[PDB]
Parts: C-alpha cells; sequence; structure tokens
C-alpha cells in the first residue's frame, strides 16, 4: 500500500497490467438501423531485435487490418453477422494496448491509424512517427488511440470492389523498432461501437483466389488470404496464412506431374486426413487444419509439382468436428 | 493569406554514454545546429518540405515533449532547455545548465514537456545567406544527458507546434549539395541533412554516415585513381533497391535509395575504398519508398 | 486540423497548328492527363510538394485563366473547358467543344478566363493509385486550340486555387522512377514528371524528353553494349553543372542538373546514342539552380 | 493503479524518480537588499565497490563545495552575478537527492553539511554517521537535508582571504560507503534563496596560482583548481580539473629544458590548437578546453619538462567560440 | 443551374413459366443489368436520351409499378424487390426473396407498388469505365415470379420519378457498336440496347434478336465467305421501311428500320445465313418512325 522512500515522487513497479472481462454484446435499434457494441482483441505484438518491422512480418502485406466489418482478420465476431448487412456506419472506435511483459523488456513501441488504405506501410523509422493519430509508448505501459468517426455509411465488402479504399474507415498498425528480445509483448483490445442497415440475404464467407504466372489476383470474397504464394515453373506452389483460426480449404493445380502436398515442417497442423488424387495432368487435394499467426520460412504447404500452369483455391472458416475419416 | 498548421513530428533520437555529459548527441556539441526555423531540416522532418514555399513565419505556440523507450532500470537524467539566441554558445558541464530559466530535467523512463514563449513577430525562412543568424530565429534548442549506464537508444524528442506562413516564394526543391576535397570543408548548398563530418583522404577513405531519420535519395561522383564498389553492408541503414555504379578508373557515379534509422554506430554508412582520390560529390534528396531503382 | 492554403501558379504552354484540331498540345492526347487533384505533378507545380503530406483535400475555389505571350498578328482560336468525370474521352470536333458546363472561347491575344465549381467533400489525392481515379477528383481540365496561326507558343494557363488539407501523412517523396525495356508500356511511380514518351530501340536510340517547365536532377542507367556519351545540346533544355559520366562498356550512369522550358523542338532533350540496349531507367525530381555540380 | 496482494503493505516497485523543471530565477528587492531564489544541480554521486569514498575522489580535497556564492563547483549561475557584491545572507537553502538508478542497485549513500570550512572529511565509516545534520539513506530513495541559516552577513570572497572559514555558511559534502557498482546513482539538486547588498564594480572571474618546491598556494582569484597539481624536478607539471566546465588557460614555466604538453590520454579535450613554444629556459603554452569532471589517474596535461623551478597558472571561464585558429 | 424532370415511362415486360423461378426473364440473371441509373437504357426508355446530355444525378423520389396484363383466372405470384448496391448476386430459390428490406409481392391479376428510399447525394451517370460499378448507382432492381402455368406475358412494369441533373456534357449520342468474332465476347460500347447473346458461328448461324421495346435503326456489316439475305419475317418484331441489302461474296452490308416488341419467342429476329463467316459489327439506334427508307 506504501511505496519506501522517498515522498511525492515517481516509482517504478516491475509489472503493471490491467485485468478484463469479456463482456457481452447488446444490441439496440433505431429508426430501422441496428446498433451494436462490444469488444475483442485482435492480436499480439511479438518484436524482433535491432530491426524494423510492422504488423508481425516484414513483408507486411498492405492492408491486412483494414478497418471495415467484413474484415475477419481484425473483427473476429462482427463479420459473421454483419454478412446480413449492406451499410454501416462507426459511431465510436479506440483501439486499447495493455501490456504483459515486466519492465525490464525493452523497446518502444507504437500503433497508428492511417485515413485511406493502400498506403504502403512505411519502413523508414522517422516516417512512424508522423502520423496524425498516433501513441509512441514503451512497452510496459498502456497506450489507447482514439479513430476519428464520420456520418457517412459506407459498403460492407460483398464483392470483388477491387478500388477497397472509399468502403473503408481506414487502416489500423501497429510496429516496433528497438528490442529486446522475441517475445510477445502485449495485445491490442478494440472496443466499437456500430450502426447497420438495410438487411440482406445472407452473403457468402468464401474466399476464391485463382493464380497463374501473370494476373495475381483474380480473386473474390473475403480476404482471408492475400497475394502472398509463390509460384512460377519449379517446386513451386506455396501457400501461408497470417489470419489466426481454422480452415477447410481445397485446392486444385494444373500443368506437369506433381507430388504430394508437404504440410509438415511448418506453421499449421493437421486434423483430418488430407485425402490426395493426381499427378499426371492434374491434381485435386483438400483438407482442413488450423493454424495460429506466425510469420516464419518453409510455409504451411510446399507442394512442388515440376511445371505448373494454374493454380486456386477455395477457403471457408470451419470448426474443430468437420474433419475427414476420422 | 496566411496558411495555419498544426502537428506533430519527430527530432531525433538519444544516446547517453557511461557518466560524462554530451548535449546534442555530440562531442564539441556544434554551435547552433538546432536553431528552431522552420527551413531547419536538422530539426524538423515533415515541416521544411513545406516551409521551401514560402518565406515567412510566426510560431503560435510550441513545445518539446520526450518520450521514453528504454526499461525503467537504465539510470540517467535528460533535460531539455532553450535559449532565445540561436548563437549563445552551449554549455558544457551539467551544472551549467541548471540557470537556463526555461529548463526541464527528469529521469529517462517518464514523459518529460517543456513549452517554449512566443512572440507575435514575423521572421525569415532562408538561412543559407544570413550572417548573422540571429534575428532570424525564434531560438535555440539543446538536450542534454548526464550518467550511466549505457550506450543505447533512450528515447527521442517529439515538437507540436503552430506556425502561420505568409507570402509564398517558388519551391527550389530540397536537394543538397555537398562538395568535398582534401582540404578546406565543406562549402554545403541547400538544407542541412548531412553534415560537416563525412571522412575521405587518398586511401581506403570515402566515408558518408547519416544522423537524421528517414529515407532517402541520393547520387555521388567521385574522382581520382582507381575506385573501388561501394559496400553499403554492415554499418547503419538498409538497401531498398538495387545499387546500380559504374566507372573505376578516372570516376566513378552510383545511385542509390535507402532508408535508415538517426542512431548510429561503428564502421559508418557507404564507405567506398578508392586508391588515390581528389574529390567527391552528394546529392541528397527525401524521397519516399516507392521509387526505388527496380532490378 | 485543417490547413488552408491560397496560391496562383502555372500549368504549361499553349502551342497551335497550321489548321487542325488538337486537345492539349498533341494529337495522342492521352485522355485524364490534366486531371485536377492536388497530388497532379503534370497539372500544378508548386502544390504537390505540399500535397503529398496529407490525404484528404477540398478545393474551397479555383479559376483558370489564360494569358497571352504572343503578339496580336495572328489567328487561330483557343478555348478552355472543364469536365466533372475524369475519363471522358476528350472531343475531336469543333461542336461538342464549345459546349460543356463551364468554358470560355476566346481568341489568341486576349485574356480569357475559367471559373470551376467546387463541392464540399473530401477526397484522397494519390495512393498507390486507383484503377478508376474518377471518385478521387474534383473534375478534369483540357484546352484545345483550332484553326491557326502558326506552330509557335501563343501563350500559357495559370491557375488560381484554394484548398483545405486534413489528416497528415508520413512525407512521401516527390522522385519519380520509369524504367523501359523494349517493347515497354513502362511502369511508374511517384509524381509524372515524364509519361511514355521516351522512345529506344537498340540503335542511336535512347531518348528522353521534358515537356513541364522547372529545374530538374535527374540520374539514368543504362544497359546492353558500347554507350554513347549523352549529347544534351541542340535541342530543349540548358545545362548548369558539370555532367559527370562514365562506363561504356556494359551500363553507363550518368547524373545531370538542368533547366528546361515549354515548347518541344523537333529533337528530343538528351539522346544517348549506344550500340545495342535492353533497358533503361531514370529517377527525376525537382531542385533548384544551386544543387548542381561544381566542376 | 492497483498494486496485486496483498493488501495494506509495503510494495518496493522497480524505480522511482521525480519528475523536475528547469525553473526561472525569481528576483526581488526590499529596503535596499536583493532578494533571488533559484534550483539547479551541482553533480551526480558515482560509487566505487568495497571502499569508503566522498566527494566522488580519493584525495577528497578538503572544501570544494564551500558553501558560498563565489564558489562555481556548487552554485553554476549564481557567482556570475554575485559578483557585483560584496555582502550576502542565506535566507532558505535545501539539499535534495534525487535517484536514477534500479531498485537493484546497492550502497546506501549520505550526504551532511558541516558547520567549518576545514574539518579534513572523515575517512572512518563511524564518523561519517555522527555530523548533527544528515541523511543515512539506500541509493534508490530520495533524500533531503534543510541547512539551517544565521542573521550573520559574511562576504563574497573577492580576495585571497586565507583564513576562509568566517566567510562561509558551512561545508556540503557526500559520500557512499557500500556497493554495488561503478555506475551514476543520482544527482543532487539544491535549492536556495539568498539576499546581496552593498553593490560594487564586478570584481574578477580569472585565477592565478602559483606553484615551486616550496610555498604552495601562493593563489588569488575564484578557486576553479585547489593545490592538486604536482611538480619536483623531474618529468613532473601535472594538472587535472574536477570543476565542469569550458576554461581559458595560459601557462608559463621556468627552468631547464622542456617537452610539449600532452593532454592526450586522460579527461578533458581540446578545442583549438594550443599554440606552445619554448625548450630552452622557459616555455609558454595557452589553450583552450572542455572538461567533464572526472576523478582518474594519468592527469589532464603532463607537461613533462627536464627539471623546474616555478609553474604558474591563469584559469578563466569562457565558452565555446572562443578558441584559436579555425 | 438543375434541371428537374417527372416523368413515368416503361421499363419491360414479365414473362412467367411453368413452376420455376427465374428473375428478370431469364436464367443465370445476369449479374447487374438493371443498376438503376439514368444512363442505363437497359430499364429506362425515354429518360436516357436527355440523359447523356449530363453528367450527375439525384433521384428526388422514385417507385416503380406493375399494371396487370392477363386474365383474372391465371395463377402466379409476382415480386418487386432492391438492393441497394449494384453486384450483390441476385437470388436462386424463391425463399430467399423474402429477407429483402424493400419488397413487394402480389397476384398478378393486381396492381402493386414499392417505393425505394432516396437520399441527398450526387452521383456520375457514365458507366463504361466505373470497375467497380457500384457507388455510381443508387441501386438495383429485380422482379421475380414463381408459379405457373403459362408462358405468356401477363404484364410489364413502370417507373414514376424525379430526377436533378447537373453541369451537362455534350451530347454524343445513342449509338452501340457490337462487334463480335468466333472467340472472345463481346467488346460493346455505347448504351446496352443489346447485348451479350447473339449467336452466329460459321454455319446458318448469324442470329440477333432484341429484348428491348421501341423502334430502332440498325446497320451491320459481316464477312467471310458466301453471305445469304437477312429473312428478317417470322420472329420478333415487324418491317417498317424497305430492307435495302447488298454484296454476298466477301462482305454484306445492310440497312434497316423496324420496331419490336420486349417480348420474345422462338426463332430469332434476323437470322443471316452465310456460308462461312469471321465476324459481324452492329449499329443500333432509336428513332422514330418517319425516318424509313422509302421504297
Ligand atoms: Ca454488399
Ligand atoms: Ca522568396
Ligand atoms: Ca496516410
Ligand atoms: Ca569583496
Ligand atoms: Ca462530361
Amino acid at each position: 500500500n506504501q511505496i519506501v522512500g522517498g515522498i511525492g515522487a515517481i516509482a517504478a513497479p516491475v509489472s503493471i497490467t490491467k485485468r478484463v472481462r469479456g463482456m457481452r454484446p447488446s444490441f439496440r435499434q433505431t429508426k430501422g438501423k441496428v446498433h451494436i457494441v462490444h469488444r475483442e482483441l485482435v492480436t499480439s505484438v511479438i518484436n524482433l531485435v535491432g530491426n524494423f518491422r510492422v504488423n508481425n512480418n516484414v513483408s507486411a502485406q498492405i492492408g491486412q487490418f483494414r478497418i471495415n466489418p467484413s474484415n475477419s482478420s481484425l473483427f473476429t465476431w462482427l463479420p459473421t453477422i454483419a454478412s446480413n448487412f449492406d451499410s454501416y456506419r462507426f459511431t465510436s472506435i479506440r483501439f486499447v494496448y495493455v501490456p504483459l511483459c515486466a519492465t525490464t523488456e525493452t523497446g518502444r513501441v507504437s500503433l497508428f491509424w492511417d485515413k485511406d488504405s493502400q498506403d504502403p506501410l512505411p519502413v523508414d523509422r522517422a516516417a512512424l512517427s508522423s502520423y496524425g493519430h498516433s501513441n509512441e509508448g514503451p512497452p510496459w505501459a498502456e497506450t489507447t488511440l482514439n479513430v476519428p468517426t464520420d456520418g457517412k455509411q459506407r459498403f460492407v465488402t460483398d464483392s470483388n470492389t477491387t478500388d477497397r479504399k472509399l468502403v473503408d474507415l481506414g487502416q489500423f498498425a501497429f510496429a516496433t523498432y528497438a528490442g529486446g528480445s522475441n517475445n510477445q509483448i502485449g495485445d491490442i483490445y478494440v472496443e466499437y461501437g456500430v450502426e447497420f442497415s438495410e438487411a440482406q440475404p445472407a452473403g457468402g464467407l468464401t474466399q476464391y483466389i485463382t493464380k497463374s504466372v501473370g494476373a495475381t489476383a483474380s480473386t473474390t470474397g473475403p480476404s482471408y488470404v492475400v497475394d502472398a504464394n509463390i509460384n512460377v515453373n519449379a517446386t513451386t506452389a506455396n501457400v501461408e496464412f497470417f489470419s489466426p483460426g481454422t480452415f477447410l480449404i481445397t485446392a486444385v493445380v494444373y500443368g506437369s506431374t506433381i507430388a504430394s502436398p508437404s504440410m509438415a515442417g511448418g506453421n499449421g497442423t493437421l486434423i483430418g486426413d488430407l485425402p490426395v488424387v493426381g499427378g499426371s495432368n492434374a491434381s485435386i487435394w483438400t483438407c482442413v487444419f488450423s493454424t495460429t499467426g506466425v510469420s516464419t520460412s518453409v510455409p504451411t504447404f510446399t507442394q512442388a509439382g515440376t511445371g505448373l500452369t494454374r493454380v486456386q483455391y477455395t477457403i471457408t472458416r470451419v470448426n474443430s468436428q468437420t474433419a475427414y475419416q476420422v
């Protein structure tokens, strides 16, 4: 209760941390608009040593916390009920950072908001500091930013909508530029109040991406993945995720002879059987698996093959007890 | 007729030593060098890209903050102070800075602000010509640190201002032109990104490092006998482009785009070797990351 | 948090022909190239160095004016007009020319103004530019001359405006980057001080020529067989510094500071010959005069 | 905000430290007496391990925080305006110690006040504890002492005044006797209110000391240095400072042949050129330099020479842009 | 400065089938295709002849009615609904359309209206370029029918609107240009009268039918080997002029003026045979009955 002498001074403890409760969502209707407020987390920030890095990976994949109720990577409970509406408006939203490391962890972190959604995620240390809404902060003290709202209603991303910039409240991000260690530091909570209007039949929750050696990116659906998948001719069909959760996939390739997908030795763990067939001109392989984060080498599938023409996947989110013949 | 911007940006990092007294992260203190003026590119880093398109200013309110970066277990004393004329000499011992009328010390694990009083008069922005550079500034800012116990970056300082420009001039750009020879130094031209410190004589000696953050585009020509390639790796700043290079008999021209974090270490940024050298030139611009030389 | 800038500046020169139709000084006319947007470096000159530090703009007033820099003894009507959607394809006849919602036809020796209305909307500037640059602009400006005349310069167009920026970005650069292989249809980034008019195949063909005024700092690499030195003189643009150059075996790098103006005479500005070439790169930026090379 | 359990107890944090502001001085006149109150620092205490030590060096140089408005070693802003008066009186003065190390730094420190000014600075551990005004304290908690004032007016030390004991309010000191490490620990602030009376033409701010093999100490002016300079016959003319700041010096020696002053390899850094001439019977060398602290071996000038008779210096305080031909 | 018209015109007919679920009178539903926008010539039929002379609009109030045409003894369910973005996919079963917030069903022998809410913002009219075509529209309208028991036209739907145009553009016309080859489809240009469905390969196969009402003027060129004459009789639409025609060896050009009612059947409208064909072109304009090719 009493800190030892002297008096009236600044004291630095070993750790400070708020304790949180999982409050329920609460609804409210008003003039045909349904209003819902809730709080959940997004991710936990991890730092490197001696290297600038933003959003837990070095490629940093522009977007990826695109603030929009259809985005599953940021909101984890909102988008499965936001697919019943075609318009929204944020009435209040703030990002809360709460630490979970000791005071002896070093490396000053930051989190910030941009208004558009294709500014290519800065690399210089000085370019981070000059956003209009940010918080410089040490990695052991809580920091919160508000992000300003509008009156304009936007759309809730049911189609491809390639100029995905007029329908977004902005973009959220965070970065670290010192350190330290290679541990978790804290986790970012977001609490928010939204509106919805003009109810709709339920849209899909299934991504369909295509990739040949060319146009990247002829995709549709909610971006569980984005254009980060490597194939040229060689032992090259690499898929890796960044969004957490557990998914149901189905793949189809084309070209010369192939091999089996070697998922072992990387992120994400099997849960079923993954039946596979092919090896002459095309092959199909479906699976179901869970994954956690994360940024690392030797990515999550490394389908080799010999000489390839096209590849295309379908991704959908599903629980545990949906796998194959167990 | 008078614009009025309000912004909060970065200045520089701080680096303490093991129990001495340093002002603005060097010995010998480089008199001036943080004169607060919207064209001084060495302290502001977003402001002077628009102060080149004006001539007069008036700071309506300005404060300097200091946020921590280090662990709470590191000893130190950081201090922030302000003299109202630009070329009174900087102090040399820690006992002197208690006498400044606008000062604020504090431990390196807590935030620290100070205001700096303004006045309702207008000044000029151009500083390449005014000797003396004394009535064209609103003052002079300097920080200092005096304790142990490491050599690590233990924070940085941010400004929070409000300006009033008037009667615009045409934008000449933000490029530098740094010549150098084995002799008189250094005949700069432009803003002050970098710096009257770039070691080169005749031997394996053509060294340039930076001390301001940000991403940059540099071109350079050299002269003399056989020049080796610039091996940029090992020091501060990382390559983002392709680094084209040519020559090696009488001259060698090479462009680069990169970004540096500013904090320093040993083995500086570029470090061309060469064999026997005469002179060198540098043009430094600040530009973003999309404009990289592709491979 | 809304700055407000009022300023007046130049766009481009106007040249006419011996009795034909032409929009914006060429016949291919390259749809949308004078879209009005604060980050359009081909339209504004002083503005986009400020505009690359913000996201949301709003013109509060904008007014175009045409002054004659020509004698009163020559004929050929000029015209100014404005279209609020940014890719209607640039008409061909005289008849549909002078019937927009805002236009002012005039003779080539008289001063001619053009108001253009504003909206109370926030629009983004340009940031990794979209595929329908139509919701982000406040309109599209173009001029046209017909039934001259001669083949000389007969005036230039100035812009008065007033803007409100908001939501400050980090400092994007003002340098651009253009690569050109053989059969290229170039990829670029940053502003647009040039567009895809820079011809090269394998022969004495490595050409680039400007249209926008002002001083410039360029760097350029080439690749292939032996490369001749660039021969600047004979056409547009005047050298101001040293022009260092090296290479001639597989790749040559050269850097220039220069100033150019206005009309293209019938020869491009730099004209490297070479003997066999693969690809060329450029890095254009806008500087002032004293950032030259001093040998 | 809330310390974890239990409740109503004593908690030890990682660090405590006050944050300070550089308040301006403020003047006041009353009945012909000018009254001025101000706060500034003096030094930062550094400790050894396993050895008793007082005022950051082992020789400890009796005096050296002699509390008097002419003393530059303690007050750093006062003496340049206290040279316009011939009498003073302290109305309120306290010494404040504020920590800057972590809790894991050990070695209990102390600071104390004596009333005279030639008590020879104790060496025994027990002799430290029994001063009439002191504070035993750990090196991580703030401790303050007041020091009692009088009504008696004293003089402000414009002359040699060899019995420099009736004109002083006392003597300040501090010491450490355990540890620990070899780091800085904290710094001592002094806040004080003075008076002045009977204004004067401005006296000098220039010390002139002499030294031969004999009478030590035939000096004048403000004691920037004190009798700590070694010369006997041999390669022996050693000068080292303890007061911080930057100075203008001029030296003159006598005797047999000499050598150049080798300032490199110790405390204090060059700033100009130091022209030097001589080498037959006498030699002159001036310089200008800054120094920081400090107590170490191989002192700051080590003028060697061969066989010497006298040496005498002149010291004055001056800013940076006063050096030779740059 | 802003015009304001109020009008009530025709959209299209409705045709039910024997007990299935069809949306907008076809299977596969053709995503979009009734995006409500004054340039969408596929739903309005008097409006876009004046919306080509403007750029912006704002519907101030708009309702859609459905009047009956069939006998009262015919079973059916017609429905009218509206999604507020233009490229959400259309429903595929009758169970889905109960979830739309603005819907109104009814029997095919009674009148049925629905409103559609507006908003006070202005959009653009041009849709040849905006991908995505999503923020330039006020919504998307579609009807559907789900019962028996015939294949007859059982009504039609009418709009009743009020628009506010502003800042006119010059009238380019209303012509189409529909190229086609045995391969990629179809590279339209202009309004959407007709349609990405016109069957032709090489055999007795060059078929074009319409689905919008009105009187029209079409020209067409063909290519390949021997072409037969267009036998227009037997299908929808009646000749009103002379039908001139020429050629039959490498190409054949033919103009026609006619009117079609739109409702469909088998054996489509024109149906040229030919022998072996390469490509075909069509220009379709809407024009009245006095402009017929006389005999
Ligand atoms: Ca939607
Ligand atoms: Ca000027
Ligand atoms: Ca931004
Ligand atoms: Ca005296
Ligand atoms: Ca138009």
